[PDB]
RNA sequence: GCUUGAGUCUCGUAGAGGGGGGUAGAAUUCCAGGUGUAGCGGUGAAAUGCGUAGAGAUCUGGAGGAAUACCGGUGGCGAAG
């Protein structure tokens, strides 16, 4: 076991779908949950709310650690991303920082096509 | 014969105009390794499909190909493309 001071969270926020995972800086897995995972299938996995309990679920999960003054990280444009910050707030984790990282290419390859619907 | 059309010379200016050779950084994919463990992905709603031979997530290194966020315009160049 450890006691982390300074632990990294990442949030994965798709479209369809959220992901938290605990590392320590390095990107060493601690710990991770899933809104999916929580108990949650198809349409309903999108939700704020089912993020909301993913994150409460992953600070749960890794409680056995000694996690303290959390560092937090977001990436991704789907919904929900202040819900799972305001879990882990709510968790009784203290954060001391938070960033948004998100891919851009810079025109470098092309997308899939327009939908029609 | 003439200098008003047309052309030559001297000095400057702007430009994604054209051909050849180098080089840069962001990102998708693949491969190796560490952390780690059971879901991911998708949709109107699903299923097909992917994961315990270790996926997805996260961190380190390597390979290859293609296009050049922001500036950027209500802009410029070209006989047209
Ligand atoms: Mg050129
Ligand atoms: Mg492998
Ligand atoms: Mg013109």
């Amino acid at each position: 076991r450890k006691q982390v001071s300074d632990g990294v969270a990442h949030i994965h926020a798709s479209f369809n779908n959220t992901i938290v995972t605990i590392t320590d800086r390095q990107g060493n897995a601690l710990g991770w949950a899933t809104a999916g995972g929580s108990g949650f299938r198809g349409s309903r996995k999108s939700t704020p709310f089912a993020a909301q309990v993913a994150a409460e679920r992953c600070a749960d999960a890794v409680k056995e650690y000694g996690i303290k003054n959390l560092e937090v990280m977001v990436k991704g444009p789907g919904p929900g991303r202040e819900s799972t910050i305001r879990a882990l707030n709510a968790a009784g984790f203290r954060i001391t920082n938070i960033t948004d990282v998100t891919p851009i290419p810079h025109n470098g390859c092309r997308p899939p096509k327009k939908r029609r619907v």
